[PDB]
């Protein structure tokens, strides 16, 4: 199952935050599937509380109500036709599976749902899907708010509440099955995995009990025998009781020092510096590459929530962004998602965003329609990182080079490095405070290349940086550290 399931040849999936589905399906067509991503990650397709206060913040679709496919992302209907649409152009589809609870519990019964589904939280009763009182862990859980007080013990962590939301008894045969039957409803529908939500409030083997419930993937678009992609979300940090590689049987993991430790060294805080990236990877203690899903940012962290503090960096930091998911996506570590996300007004008091709730893009919270201005970019607050050419361009890069070993390494000792991938593919990078110029061994035939992050290589000729290589493979670059983007990346397809 570790594997993707993308079609060959494409290397990343993007996580389009809270898009509509139809939106997603015409991006399938227009962009991604041209562009060579290998699919995309959703926010969750089932019925969530609809939250007026504060007015529907991204956060309420983490409360579910049933698993009817009805959100502010469209329908049933519209879902379903964007998971065909999307595969019939060979990308992907992964759904964000929240398994491990329903709603908060000092939620109000009633039909405040995305689709009128009655729920009362009060009384355990969800009669949509339905659950009712034995279906949850209250009796499980012993601390003494029933909440998850302390993460040091590994049994509350899995046994109560995080933060007030019900927690499911994954250990019942009958939740088990109406999860599987929400899960595999999906599979049939044609998504090829699933990102498991807060796999750490999860025993690994109450997970291993639901994966085995799960069909083959459609044999419509897969090979005969193919299993759906897990990667599970856990945070692991150091420090606590639960470990990720206690769920490497399950599937992939989250991989959440990556970002973390990427963010301080390209910030270059407390003494990290990228000639240290040499070598990155599972030497930094990271997990084995071949089980993670990697990333710069998540929905989470871009907001100051989840796992990486203050060092993680957000289209926000755009330069120092492109240049780390630059390094991410060249560099052979993990399996790489790129995060697609919208401007929401960030209101800093005493060093905290207090408006780090607000939802995506709408009108009466009617989500916004993506719209495609003339030089690609987005409207209507979508940031869509995924069509910055320096990202776009990584994205073709990680594709081109995909197997090529990690080479001709580079660095000056202080943060201007360099580095192959095999004679598919070189970057440079100069995160100095001085210019670099310099005659690298590059390990490309010779020729002259396109640099994909100033411009494109539109047939003929490039719109940007032109780089020579020689008949022994050197080649010699210039960034000063004034460059709008301090970094230079060729590879083969960008070859003139
Ligand atoms: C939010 C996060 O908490 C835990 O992560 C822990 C992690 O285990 C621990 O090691 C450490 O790591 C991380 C690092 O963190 C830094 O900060 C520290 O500085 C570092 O030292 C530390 O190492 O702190 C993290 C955050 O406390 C779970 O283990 C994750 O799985 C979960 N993330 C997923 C799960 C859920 C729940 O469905 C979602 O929550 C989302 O959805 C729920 C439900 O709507 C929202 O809860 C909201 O609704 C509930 C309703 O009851 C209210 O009670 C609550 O106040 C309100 O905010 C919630 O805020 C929202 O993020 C997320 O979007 C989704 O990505
Ligand atoms: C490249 O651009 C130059 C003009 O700057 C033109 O002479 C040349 O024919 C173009 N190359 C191709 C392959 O179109
Ligand atoms: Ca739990
Ligand atoms: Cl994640």
């Amino acid at each position: 199952q570790y594997s993707p399931n993308t079609q060959q040849g494409r290397t990343s999936i993007v996580h389009l935050f809270e898009w509509r589905w139809v939106d997603i399906a015409l991006e399938c067509e227009r962009y991604l599937a041209p562009k060579g991503f290998g699919g995309v990650q959703v926010s969750p397709p089932n019925e969530n509380v609809a939250i007026y206060n504060p007015f529907r913040p991204w956060w309420e679709r983490y409360q579910p109500v049933s698993y009817k496919l009805c959100t502010r992302s469209g329908n049933e209907d519209e879902f379903r036709n964007m998971v065909t649409r999307c595969n019939n152009v060979g990308v992907r589809i992964y759904v964000d599976a929240v398994i491990n609870h329903m709603c908060g519990n000092a939620v109000s019964a009633g039909t405040s749902s995305t689709c009128g589904s009655y729920f009362n939280p009060g009384s355990r009763d969800f009669p949509a899907v339905p659950y009712s009182g034995w279906d949850f862990n209250d009796g499980k859980c012993k601390t003494g708010s029933g909440d998850i007080e302390n993460y040091n013990d590994a049994t509350q962590v899995r046994d109560c509440r995080l933060t007030g939301l019900l927690d499911l008894a994954l250990e019942k045969d009958y939740v088990r099955s109406k999860i599987a039957e929400y899960m595999n409803h999906l599979i049939d529908i044609g998504v090829a995995g699933f990102r498991l939500d807060a796999s750490k409030h999860m025993w690994p083997g109450d997970i291993k009990a639901i994966l085995d419930k799960l069909h083959n993937l459609n044999s419509n678009w897969f090979p005969a025998g193919s299993k759906p992609f897990i990667y599970q979300e856990v945070i692991d940090l150091g420090g606590e009781p639960i470990k990720s590689s206690d769920y490497f049987g399950n599937g992939r993991v989250t991989e959440f020092k990556y970002g973390a430790k990427l963010g301080t060294v390209i910030r270059k805080w407390n003494g990290e510096k990228m000639s240290y990236l040499k070598n990155w990877g599972e030497g930094w203690g990271f997990v084995p590459s071949d089980r993670a899903l990697v990333f710069v940012d998540n929905h989470d962290n871009q907001r100051g929530h989840g796992a990486g503090g203050a060092s993680i960096l957000t289209f926000w930091d755009a330069r120092l962004y492109k240049m780390a998911v630059g390094f991410m996506l060249a560099h052979p570590y993990g399996f790489t998602r790129v995060m697609s996300s919208y401007r929401w007004p960030r209101q800093f008091q005493n060093g905290n965003d207090v408006n780090d709730w607000v939802g995506p893009p709408n009108n009466n919270g009617v989500i916004k329609e993506v719209t495609i201005n003339p030089d690609t970019t987005c409207g209507n607050d979508w940031v869509c990182e995924h069509r910055w050419r320096q990202i776009r361009n990584m994205v073709i890069f990680r594709n081109v080079v995909d197997g090529q070993p990690f080479t001709n390494w580079y660095d000056n000792g202080s943060n201007q490095v360099a580095f192959g991938r095999g004679n598919r593919g070189f970057i440079v990078f100069n995160n100095d405070d001085w210019s670099f110029s310099l005659t690298l061994q590059t390990g490309l035939p010779a020729g002259t290349y396109c640099d994909v992050i100033s411009g494109d290589k539109i047939n003929g000729n490039c719109t940007g940086i032109k780089i020579y290589v020689s008949d022994d493979g050197k080649a010699h670059f210039s960034i000063s550290n004034s460059a709008e983007d301090p970094f230079i990346a060729i590879h083969a397809e960008s070859k003139l």
